[PDB]
């Protein structure tokens, strides 16, 4: 069986004083198509393959291509994936929950470098022999994630730096906890990064969370992000404040809202301020198909 | 929801004396696949996204890729589109109705340069930041079309020439009228082009039309195309004669036929003569899937 | 109508002493997606178009694109195809039946060069004007195949070498016979290649075959491949031995097995030795979707 799903989004993206002779406000848009082939067996083992075709405004050549494939095998809650895999530090819960606006962004997201599923081709040739192995396991609200990424599997392994990550999250109705650790993140020797997060559902309607990061070799240093969101009918309000250790950095903050227009259609906007005082704002719509 | 539709065509394409050491007759063929994602809401607003994957014989690399995306929102007869849009001068009725043969061509089509939906990627980099906005509205047999195309939306707007177009068409059972006007067509300063057309259904079976064009900065000058078609059961006969103002140009003319083999399958051919005395002929088949 | 089908495969590929500073064992994987548009008529004539999107580990840019299109028309057992066609020497029965392992390979396959369906784009530009015509006809267990491939249909034909192939196969329940001949194979003057094969079903369970080849201008010279396979429930065992005329060459051989895990899911492995003493081994899985 082959299925196709995806989403389109479009809207206004504003970057205060973007650059000499550049428009500060542009129309930023994305089309994402996922192609998923699955083979289900009577033994209870599923086999799957996936490809993505994603286009963003500004993409080179004004064209769209597929990325590199991802393969998986699932049995009894355990999934093993190979090729262009989802990594542990990118897949744990909570770590991206401060994101807001129609482009789902936040200065409160981790400021480190690490491997993650590659959405598109890479014209530099850097990903041509990149291959990962991932293993996930979900047991009674607890998820274990493990990933191993080799940037160039064809070359002798003592000559390449491979990335190893581990993560877990846990949740009941009110509290969630998550943690992740990745060594030699992004293929960079000694770039060991870590994440510890927690969130509290303080109402059926609202949540408050705190994420902490060790950003490894990044200049940001350790980081803390406090965020919250509250739902009023179809409207959700979101906010966050984030601080990094880099000397002289400002406190980053953001405020936004989402409006659930219909099933599959979400209108969102945000106003945010970064660590170097950048001022960014967005307003747009996402529709899932 | 995601749907896929398209067409294939193949046949013989003849160009008298095409070039030194070149075959005059080649097998010309096209495969077009449209990928359309749509999100329908109970509020009566539809959201859609589309991508095209088109291959033509002779295409570089012997490969096929997707183009840049187009997004739209529709409500109550009004449609607003963004990104790789259909433009007013390209979408009005009547303007392409002299086309014939299996490749739908005619020297009687407008000889000007103007923006239009881009079917494929562009390796030059010219379309990387191209973005348009279009608005259509159909009211009781009358269609209004408006388009705005910015060739590079990232650069300050006083440094780029944007294209603005407007068009309308109107029809009852017997007569149709259409007009279009576009300023700075194709992003070229002062290339202001215009179109006025009319057609008369003089039988259930036949139609005769006249299209007039102001081709802006093109060397063709003003142009007039007289065309007609007549259906005899499953066979349609078509003809046209076109004249341009360019000094020394010949009168262009064409004669062709279509045969509706089955629903979705059309066999067509034509013999045509251009403004510089070029002699072209084609015979082939198109099938819709 | 448009349909999508394909397969994914992944596994371990071992090449003894692959190269200085190279890993001998890598994870080799493939994703293949076929897009087929078909138009069926009440006259009994079917029209179809196909495109392929295939990704393999190691592919340049870590991206996937479509190949060049293939078109066909079918009526009463006869099929005529145009564009990126299947060729006679590649489509006859028996010629590939010694293949084994999850990558379906064998040193006992023909060692000649010849045109065949192109699975992907070609960045060299060599296939940009490549166009073939093929005609197949299946009559009571007998298949006739004819193919004509012009490497560059735009250039005068006396300047290009075109490939012409013919083939036939025939089978009853117990015996199969096949033969093929192709002149100027692969567009190389005087590279005339030929194949004669036969197979004997010596049980409901097992088959033994012999393929003979004239490899044209290849350095391999004439070649003979003896192969056999035997099925024990869901497990199939396969073997082959092949010899070429090239002076000094070793006898190539291979042993492997397939295990039919479920409908659409096959686990296969092999150990093989080539004409230059190369040692190769594989183990992996293929799943069809
Ligand atoms: C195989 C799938 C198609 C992907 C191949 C595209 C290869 C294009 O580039 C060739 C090398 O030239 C460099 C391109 O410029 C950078 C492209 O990507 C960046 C923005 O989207
Ligand atoms: C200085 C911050 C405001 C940016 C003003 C520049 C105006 C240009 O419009 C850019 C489009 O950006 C959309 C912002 O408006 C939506 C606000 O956010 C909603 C929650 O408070
Ligand atoms: C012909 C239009 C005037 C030319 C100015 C172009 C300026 C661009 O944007 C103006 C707003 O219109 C278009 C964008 O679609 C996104 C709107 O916001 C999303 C839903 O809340
Ligand atoms: C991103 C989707 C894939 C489209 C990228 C293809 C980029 C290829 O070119 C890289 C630059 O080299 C120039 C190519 O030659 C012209 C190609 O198009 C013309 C005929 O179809
Ligand atoms: C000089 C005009 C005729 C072209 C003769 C060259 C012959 C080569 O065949 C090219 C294939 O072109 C197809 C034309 O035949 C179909 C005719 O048009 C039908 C309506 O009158
Ligand atoms: C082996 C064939 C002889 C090699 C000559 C190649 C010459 C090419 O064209 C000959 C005609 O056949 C093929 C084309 O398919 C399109 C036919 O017209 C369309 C339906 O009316
Ligand atoms: C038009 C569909 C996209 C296919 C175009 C890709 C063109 C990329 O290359 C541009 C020229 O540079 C050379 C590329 O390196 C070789 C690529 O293929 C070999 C391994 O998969
Ligand atoms: C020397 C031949 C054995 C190769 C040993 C190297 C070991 C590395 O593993 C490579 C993965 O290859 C899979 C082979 O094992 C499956 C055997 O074939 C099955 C039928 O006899
Ligand atoms: C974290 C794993 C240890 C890193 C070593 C990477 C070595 C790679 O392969 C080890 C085996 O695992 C993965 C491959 O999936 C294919 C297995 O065989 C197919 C079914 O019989």
């Amino acid at each position: 069986m082959i299925s196709l799903n995806g989403y389109g989004r479009f809207g206004l993206q504003y970057v205060e004083d973007r650059g000499v002779g550049l428009e500060d406000t542009i129309i930023s848009s994305r089309l994402r198509i996922n192609i998923v082939g699955t083979t289900e067996t009577d033994q209870g083992v599923t086999f799957g393959a996936k490809l993505r075709m994603q286009w963003d405004d500004g993409d080179a050549f004004a064209g769209t291509a597929g990325n590199a494939a991802q393969f998986w095998t699932s049995y009894n809650g355990v999934t093993v994936s190979v090729g262009n895999v989802d990594t542990a530090f990118d897949s744990v819960a909570l770590t991206w929950d401060s994101e807001m606006g129609y482009e789902a962004s936040s200065f409160g997201d981790a400021q480190s470098s690490f491997f993650a599923y590659n959405w598109k081709y890479d014209a530099s040739g850097a990903l041509d022999n990149y291959n990962g192995i991932a293993v996930t396991y979900s047991i009674s609200g607890v998820n274990l994630y493990l990933s191993y990424v080799d940037p160039d599997q064809t070359v002798d392994s003592s000559l390449v730096t491979e990335e190893f990550g581990i993560a877990a999250d846990w949740s009941n109705d009110m509290i969630s906890l998550a943690a992740a650790y990745t060594t030699d993140a992004g293929g960079i020797v000694d770039n060991d990064i870590a994440f510890v997060g927690a969130a509290y559902k303080f109402n059926d309607a609202g949540t408050v969370g705190l994420n902490w990061y060790d950003n490894g070799l990044s200049t940001a240093g350790d980081q803390v992000t406090l965020y919250g969101n509250y739902a009023f009918g179809a409207t959700t309000v979101r906010a966050y404040v984030s601080d990094i250790d880099r000397a002289g950095a400002d406190t980053a903050y953001g405020i936004g809202a989402d409006y659930q227009f219909a099933e599959g259609v979400k209108v969102s906007g945000s106003v945010q301020s970064g660590f170097a005082n950048e001022t960014v704002a967005d307003v747009g719509v996402r529709f899932d198909f």
